[PDB]
């Protein structure tokens, strides 16, 4: 067993045809373009292979056993690693010369980035919702047969988004019966809130009393609606939420009990998936300013539009910090029940 | 045209094949062990891609052209972008638990980075010399590769290296001719005199252990940089590999540190800082790759042998480092004002 | 001396006070807030230092003397490798989570970012008109400054920025000149040379779809390279703000860009450059900055600062978007060595 | 609450002084010289306050409490975090070029890295062994010290450092009991076995049979606690035999979920180890590329010498196939 032929190089190596050298006007720069791309693919496809295997590890019921948490997450953070090095790997590219860069392009035409399968397959995978795409038309239109196919399995089968949130909606300490997180968290707001009124009221007519006033008024109504079920599915319904309310109720129990030991681990999954979503962000912001410094202002606007909440698509873990709370309103879990999160 | 079929994702994303898998026991992080190689390696050829336009530049003679030295800087800054973005890349693959390579390492022998071509051309391009490479196991580099391959490795052995090139380049330097600004000349005679005149300051001091420890500096001091006009000196540290360029390049180099500001020299001294940079780079991978043979295997051995790698042996620029050894005060540089700074305007 | 001494170590590492403590109840997160924005400083500090160096050699006339280009270039480029640095920095504050930052949040009341002087000063010199600054509260951003303060800013927004040095310098690029090089009267005649065979090979193609779509770009193409030749647009862009150099250093711009290979202009290239490297490195910045105040305190500031990830703020957005005027290398007016040694 | 107040900014952003300019001849780079090592200075504090926070919660028994433990591999991870930006801040000083710091070199002396109390407070409170440390010039390295300053790194050396404290917590792994899961009386005799098997497979070629010697010879020397004694007084390692059956033990059983934060902890002390070396060798071949030529010395300081958690590293040495390692059945699952 060689090197080459292991890493299979004869293949990997042979796939470098420049199209200004094809049409008998070789542009040196035109080399750049393709390697960089090619390796961009190899790291989808191995965030792909990560990826699958933790939607694999859901979906087959195995994160149910609780040793499997290790690897669910060192594969996520695995993922945040790459998405990271090719947010970097855009510096490459900016050697490259809009000038030198405009020697070649005619030679492209029409080929497009939106042509990359695997990126799609990446969004489609984590939880991008086709309807709220951005219109450019639609986006496998520039797909058709196999390839076609494999995007609409993509859109079909399990999401990441909805595995973690059926997962979520398994997490203990949201039981009635039990700990009832829900129900304790509600009175301990609302408690809490009233308490603060009264304080407040106690002041003295004044400007700075009327501000306080505002601002209590301001928190009482966000905190309030967390309890709020038919404002959840309003919001579900226009797609400005991603999770069922019983989830975000999990995602919520791990975010403030996250140093009970069983929600360690889960805590840092959540770190984690917010942490691709950046990642995504940024990685296609840093290709809209590359569209941008080398084809000018005027694809440049369709992008920026990409840079959007619409493609977050765990902006529900992300809007938790909305709802934080004075420490001393959290429901206590005092030793006696902490068993129930203990392993 | 196709995105797919422009990229030859057909061939690049069909090369995937896990040992482990193929024989019955597929390990899941096999996988990251072969995109990251083949991503290490989609980047060598990269870097060899622009190496070779550079030397051809060289070689050809368009150098001489100094509208070309633009796209040389450029080409050979991106060498060392590329080579950042290698170095970072190692974070990928530290993801990677020793226990978990464990389960798969004993389907790869005995396939070895040694055997990466790509890797010995792009030594070999930039100027390693085979007589400095450390032997591994008491045997050739090239006794791994047979066939074309073998034939490549010696092309890049014979045919002129990246060092070779700017040498040529650094002794034509302007400025070095004795009938002209006869830059060696007066370097010498103001280091002389810069001398003589900082051992009469010291000497004039009141007698103390800091006057005598000045002594001492200025001894020292003064055997470094007169040692720098002794061409029997730099001929032996040439016969021991402690230096690589001639005596005249080195002065072409010299020179233009020195007179960098001059529009000329702009553009020049960035060429070298850059070789300076893709030397470090290669040295701080070979860093990484060592530390990252040592997390999987442990010690003991391949390790000790890629530690002998990272050394100023496979440092083909180590002479412009070291000029830093002969900086002098502002005011010794033989001057060059407009009368005479003439020849380095464009 | 001593290290310490040197450095003012007794200053810098005496300059550390959580405001939790200081109230009864430390927060051990507070401490990593401090020294993450004095960290900043530090760099503000030494970004305004370069800034106002290179800003000095351009408006005392020594840029005239092209030996200190390498010098201007070496600075610019030193600050994108700051502002880098910087941008990579957000990587430290993230490891605090919004649950803890909620914690000390309240001591830090009524201090803000918005009060960094540095930022300001740094903006400023850059060349941020004051007039085209989003409003924050419906106000102005210096009333948020007092004092010695406040007339430091004034002093920033009077004094000559960056970008009228640069432009005034742009202003005398060497082949501008009618009675010699004549750079843009002769652009103007090869484009609407250029322009003419395309129509001419346009024409005589098939009666196609394809046909149909050339046209359509080249009308595209031709309005934009057209417009390129009409002063009194490019005044009227001015006035609006969209466009901030003169005309005439436009033309400096675009004769650097067509022709960096020539010896003269090859430093004065890697300046352009850099200029737009630090606008986008600013952007970067600001946009990360921007997605982690969300991520602290959710979802308006936030609205505000996403307002500033825009064209508004970037200074040498004229640099950028000469991508959008490239043309066929050969419609660039030949430099042959007749006319060629002045360069 | 002022902005500028609240960060003690008249204190940060005045404590710039270039040497060259108060001896008469201003040389612009002093100022990113001075900047940079301040930056350095700043974050070395953030560093020594988590890493002493870290400390406190071993030391005061917080750490017996395994909520606690989000909070340990959090802040330890932020230490990385942390080196990783510093080790990147070398790029920042690689644009200033040699021929110009000689401009201000001399305004310098004799004002060193050295003199750099927080990191060496730093090796010390990790683990770094004054016995270990490379002499420089045959000198002690709190000899370029004096005052209150040489009374804090005194309390540094003798306070309990990362090192012991980590050592004395894997001592009390669960499943070490000879009485309990018994895991080293285990692994001792399913790796003899192993070995046997492997032995009879072989004789059933003798290139390979020469690594199969080798191999027995590192793995049985594991269970040699006389060896681990005597590599200990030589400081060649530095856990007990019990601490480092301890993390054998994490290692070997990652995925059980008391484990799993357990050995994100050894991995992150690792990775502290590894980053501080990298700091070290940016530094070391920083001051070759101005000075040209203590490059040697710092040189040195790139060396086993220097890593505190090399036990934790050596591990590797002794990986085996996976079914050898002594399985965790509901028996025993329940711990
Ligand atoms: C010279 C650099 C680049 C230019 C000028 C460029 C141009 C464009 C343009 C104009 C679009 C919008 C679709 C269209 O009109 O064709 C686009 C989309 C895209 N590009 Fe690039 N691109 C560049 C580099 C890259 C790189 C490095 C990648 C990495 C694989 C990439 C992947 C994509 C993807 C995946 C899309 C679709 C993204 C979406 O729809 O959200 N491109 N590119
Ligand atoms: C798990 C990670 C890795 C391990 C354990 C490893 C192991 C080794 C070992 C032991 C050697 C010495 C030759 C031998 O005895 O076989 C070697 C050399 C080499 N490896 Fe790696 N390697 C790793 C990752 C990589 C990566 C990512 C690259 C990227 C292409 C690479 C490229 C090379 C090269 C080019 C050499 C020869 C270098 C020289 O002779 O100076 N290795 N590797
Ligand atoms: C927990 C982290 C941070 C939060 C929550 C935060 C929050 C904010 C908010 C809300 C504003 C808008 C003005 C206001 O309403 O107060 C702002 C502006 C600003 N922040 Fe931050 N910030 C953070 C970190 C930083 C850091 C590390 C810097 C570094 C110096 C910084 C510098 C600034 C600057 C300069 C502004 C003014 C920006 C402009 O007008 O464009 N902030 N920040
Ligand atoms: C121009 C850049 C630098 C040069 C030339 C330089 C030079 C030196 C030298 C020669 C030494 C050996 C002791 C001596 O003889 O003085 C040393 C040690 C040291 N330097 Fe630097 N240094 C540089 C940058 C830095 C930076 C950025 C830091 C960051 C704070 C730093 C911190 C240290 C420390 C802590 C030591 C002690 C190292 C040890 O004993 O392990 N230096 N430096
Ligand atoms: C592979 C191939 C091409 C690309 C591009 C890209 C960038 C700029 C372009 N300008 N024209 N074209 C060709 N067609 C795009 C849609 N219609 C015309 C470009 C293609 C970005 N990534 C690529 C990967
Ligand atoms: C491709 C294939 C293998 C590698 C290695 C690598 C790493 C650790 C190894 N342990 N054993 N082997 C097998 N051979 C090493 C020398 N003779 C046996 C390993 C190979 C690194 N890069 C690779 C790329
Ligand atoms: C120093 C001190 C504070 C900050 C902030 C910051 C972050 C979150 C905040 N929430 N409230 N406040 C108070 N101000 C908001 C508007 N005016 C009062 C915050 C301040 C960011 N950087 C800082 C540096
Ligand atoms: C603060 C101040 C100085 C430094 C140095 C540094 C770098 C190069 C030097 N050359 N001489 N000196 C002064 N003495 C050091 C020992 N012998 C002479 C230098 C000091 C590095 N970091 C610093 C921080
Ligand atoms: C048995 C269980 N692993 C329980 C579970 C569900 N979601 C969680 C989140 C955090 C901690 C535990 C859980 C399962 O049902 O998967
Ligand atoms: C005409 C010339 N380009 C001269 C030359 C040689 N080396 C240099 C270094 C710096 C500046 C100029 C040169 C040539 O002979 O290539
Ligand atoms: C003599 C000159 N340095 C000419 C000049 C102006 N702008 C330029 C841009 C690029 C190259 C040269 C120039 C001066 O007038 O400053
Ligand atoms: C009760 C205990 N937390 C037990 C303990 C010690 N070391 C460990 C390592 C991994 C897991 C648990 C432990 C303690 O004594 O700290």
């Amino acid at each position: 067993l060689i090197y080459g032929n292991y890493l299979h190089l004869e293949k990997v190596l042979n796939a470098q045809e420049l199209q200004s050298e094809t049409k008998g006007n070789k542009i040196h720069d035109e080399h750049l373009f393709i390697i960089t791309h090619q390796a961009y693919e190899l790291w989808f496809k191995q965030i792909l292979w990560e990826l699958d295997s933790v939607r694999e590890i859901f979906q087959n019921g195995h994160v149910r056993d609780e040793r499997n948490m290790l690897k669910v997450v060192s594969r996520m953070h695995r993922v945040s690693v790459i998405l990271k090095l090719l947010v970097q790997q855009f510096s490459i590219l900016e050697t490259m010369t809009a000038l030198d860069f405009n020697d070649f392009r005619e030679y492209l035409s029409p080929a497009s980035g939106f042509q990359s399968l695997q990126f799609r397959l990446l969004e489609n995978k984590i939880g991008v919702l086709q309807n709220m795409r951005v219109p450019y038309r639609h986006y496998r239109d520039n797909f058709k047969g196999e390839e076609n196919e494999l995007l609409l399995k993509s859109e079909q089968e399990k999401t990441l988004l909805e595995l973690v949130e059926a997962w979520l909606e398994r997490t203990p300490g949201l039981e009635p019966h039990g700990f009832n997180f829900w129900g304790k968290l509600e009175k301990n707001i609302t408690r809490g809130l009233e308490e603060e009124f009264i304080r407040i009221q106690a002041k003295e007519e004044s400007e700075e009393k009327e501000e306080q006033v505002a601002e209590f008024q301001k928190q009482k109504e966000v905190l309030l609606s967390l309890f709020d079920e038919k404002r959840h599915e309003h919001l579900l319904s226009k797609g400005e939420r991603r999770l069922s309310y019983r989830a975000l109720q999990g995602a919520l129990m791990i975010y403030f009990y996250r140093e009970e030991p069983r929600f360690q681990v889960p805590f840092q999954l959540l770190t984690s998936l917010m942490d691709i979503d950046s990642l995504m962000t940024k990685w296609r912001y840093n290709h809209v300013c590359m569209v941008h410094r080398m084809l000018g202002s005027k694809g440049y606007h369709y992008l920026r539009s990409t840079v959007s909440d619409r493609y977050k698509v765990f902006v529900d873990l992300f809007n938790l910090s909305t709802y934080l709370i004075p420490r001393h309103w959290i429901p206590k879990m005092n030793p006696t029940i902490h068993k129930f999160l203990e392993h």
